[PDB]
C-alpha cells in the first residue's frame, strides 16, 4: 500500500501477520470462499494499492499454478480496458503498461507511486475480477450441460454449484441471475421437478425465486 | 371486427375468402410459423377487434385441442392483468368479465361493441400471447436440458429449436436473449463445440451474436 | 452491532478477528454445535443487532448453500410473525419490510440504525431460530422412523441424534420432550430394551427420565 | 419497396396476395429453384427494395433456420463491401451501417427512404447473393469429392448436384465453368467413363461440353 503525508507517499511492506493470514485462507478455504472474498475486499477498500503491491500479495498467497491464472486474466483484462479508454470521448491517456506496470515509465515503486485516483480505481477492479476466475487446484472450470442434480443429493448444494459456474463463465450479473433460475429447475433430478412446477414463475412477497425453491424440497435427499 | 361512423358502431362477420385463408395455414404452416405471427397480427392491428371476435377467429382456424389451450392462457392471462390494474394508482376500472367477455353486462355484440380503446388493446396483447403458446398437434413443450444438438444435424436447426422453446416458457425478451446465447455453445456437439470456443464473447461490429457462431461451424454436418 | 451515545447511533463493522472465529467454528465443530449456539448468543444479546449485520456475519461464516437455508427460513418466519401482530389487539406495526431490511424506507444503515428495541428483540428470536435449522453440509434432515439404534452402537449417541432431529422439526420444546421419551424406548435396540423395561414411568427423585436410561444400558455395545 | 412522386418517396407494404405467393414457392420447390430465382429477380429488379425491405420479405417467406444463414452472409458480405470501397479511388462513403440499416442514421423508414441509385444496387447484388447460399432444410452443403455418381443413376441428375455444389461455394462463374466439366468426368461412374473418353476436349460447332457428355450416355441407367 501507498502512505501519504499532509503530499509524498510513503511505500512500506506489508505485515507478517497479514501475509500469513491471507497464505492460511487460500490454502484452507479457497481464493473464491466468501471469507477470502470479504477479506480481500477489505484490503483492496481500505488501502492503497499498486500494481506492484498486487504482485507481492498475490506470489505470495497463491500456488505457483494459481498465479499463472491471475497473471493471465490481469493481462487479457487490461486489453480490453484500453479499447473502453480510447473508444471514449474525451479519450482517457490510461495506457497498457502503466495498468500492468511494466516499461521503464512505470516499473519501478518511486514511479507507480505517484499514479492517480482514477487509474487506482482502474486496476482494482481488473486485479478483482482476475481472482474470480482462479480455480481451485485439481479443477477445470465446468460447462453448464454438466452441472446436473445427481440421486441423493442435497438441492442447495446443487445451486450453489450453478452460480459458481456462472460467476467465472458470464461477465454481467444481470445476465447471470437470468441463467440460474432455469437452469435450476431444468437440471434437477425428478423428485425436485415433482416440488417445483407448482410454484414456478410466481413468488408470493419480498422473496426471492431461489429461497422459494429451496423450500420447496427440503426434505428430499439420500 | 367493429366498424364506425362519422358514432355508432357496425359489427360485421369476417369474410368467407378470410376465415378460409387462416385454416390453410395453421393447417399446414403452423399456428406459430412466421407466416402465420405476420397474418394473425396483419388482423388484430388493422382492425378493431372485440373478445367476441376473438373466439370466431380461433374455433374456425384451430384444432379442437388447440382452442382448449388457447381458452386456458386466456383465462391465466387475465387473472394477472387484474392483479396489475388493482395495484397501480389510479386503480383501472378494468375487471376480469370486460376482458373474457362474459357475465351479463358484457355478454352480447351490442355491449361489448361500446368498448374503450384502452381495453381493446388490453386483450390484444392477452390473446397475442395466448397464442404463442399454443402447441404443435402432437407435441408437448421440452425443457431446456433436453434440446440438446445430435450427430448428423445441422447447426442453425438446433438453435432453431431453442428459440422455440424459449418462447413459449420465458415471458420476458430480455431475458430470452441471455438463456439461448449459452444454451447454444453448452448444448452444442462437439465438433461444433471445436468451432465456437475462439469467438465466445468477442462480436467484431454490427452483428449479433448467433450469426458468428453459424458461420463458424458452416460445414460440419451429416 | 448499533453503538449509541448519552441520542445517536455509530455503525461500526465487527472486528477482523470475531469474524475468524466464527468461520473457524462452523467450519470444524459445525453451525448447531454447542459451542457455536453459546458463542452465538453471546453476540446477539451483549450487542445490538440490525437486519444489515445479521446479512454480513451470515455470509462470512457459512457456506453458499448454508446462507440460502438461512435467507429461507428468515423469510418464511416473518410471514408467520405478521400474521401474530395483526391478529392482536392493539395490532402492533411491525411489518415484513422492516424485519427482513428491504424496500426503501429500511434498506441503508441510517435508516435501519434508528429501529426500536421491541423490533430488535423481534427479529433476534427469528434469526436465532433459522440459524437452529440450517443442516449439515451433504445431510438433509431425516424422520423419527429411521432414527434407529443400530447393533454395536452405544446408546446416549443415539438419543442425541433424536434430540437433533426434534429440534429442527419440532418448534415447541413442551411437545419436543414427550416425542424424545417414548421413540428411546420404541427405537431402541434388543439390548437395552431387556434393560429399560423395568424403570419406564418410574423416576426416583431428582432426575431426568433419560439419565435413568442411559445409566441402566452402561456397559453395553460393541 | 419505395414509390416516388412527380420527389417524395411514399412507402408501402407488400400485397397479402405476393407475401404467399412467396412462402408456397420456398416451402415447396426450395429456395433457390429456378422457379424462385425468377420470381426474385422479378422484385428487385422491378421494385426500389431498401434494407427494411428485405428483412420482411425473408423473414416471412423463409423457415427460422433459414433466416439465420441469410442473415450471417448478409453480414459477411457487406464487410467485404467495405474493404472495397475504401480501397478504391475516389473513396466512396458507403459504410457498414447504411446496408445493413442499423445504427441511428438508418434504422427507421423515413431514413432509409432517401437513398440514391448507387446504394440500392449495392445491397441488391449482396443479399441476392445471401439468398444463393441457402441451404436445403435438412441439409449441410457438401465437398465435390463426394458428389460421385453412384450406380444405376441418371447422368443429368449427378451434373446437376456438381453444379449446385459449385454455386454455393464458388463465387466466381468463370472458375465455376472450369471445375464441373472437370469434375464431370472424372466423378462419373465406369459405364459413363467409357462413353466420354471419345469425345473429351473435341466439340463439333454451336454446343456446350456438357450437352454433349449427356447425349453419350443417354441410355445408361438402372
Amino acid at each position: 500500500p501507498v502512505t501519504l503525508e499532509p503530499v509524498e507517499a510513503r511505500y512500506k511492506s506489508f505485515s507478517i501477520k497479514m501475509l500469513k493470514d491471507m497464505k492460511e485462507g487460500v490454502k484452507q478455504y479457497g481464493p473464491n470462499s466468501p471469507y477470502m472474498r470479504t477479506l480481500l475486499d477489505s484490503i483492496a477498500h481500505g488501502h492503497r494499492l499498486i500494481p506492484y503491491d498486487w504482485e507481492i500479495l498475490a506470489k505470495s498467497s497463491l500456488s505457483p499454478s494459481q498465479f499463472l491464472q491471475f497473471k493471465t486474466w490481469w493481462i487479457d483484462g487490461v486489453q480490453e480496458q484500453v479499447r473502453r479508454n480510447r473508444a471514449a470521448n474525451p479519450p482517457v491517456n490510461i495506457d497498457a503498461d502503466q495498468l500492468l506496470g511494466i516499461g521503464q515509465n512505470w516499473s519501478t515503486i518511486s514511479q507507480q507511486a505517484l499514479m492517480q485516483n482514477e487509474a487506482i480505481e482502474q486496476v482494482r477492479a481488473i486485479c478483482l475480477r482476475a481472482w474470480e476466475k482462479i480455480q481451485d487446484p485439481g479443477s477445470a472450470c465446468p460447462s453448464f450441460n454438466t452441472v446436473r442434480q445427481g440421486s441423493k443429493e442435497p438441492y442447495p448444494d446443487f445451486v450453489a454449484r450453478l452460480q459458481d459456474v456462472a460467476q467465472k463463465s458470464i461477465a454481467d450479473e444481470k445476465a447471470r441471475k437470468v441463467i440460474v433460475e432455469l437452469m435450476a429447475y431444468e437440471n434437477a433430478n425428478p423428485e425436485c421437478q415433482s416440488a417445483i412446477k407448482p410454484l414456478k414463475g410466481k413468488v408470493p412477497a419480498g422473496s426471492d425465486v431461489i429461497s422459494e425453491y429451496v423450500k420447496a424440497c427440503d426434505g428430499i435427499g439420500g
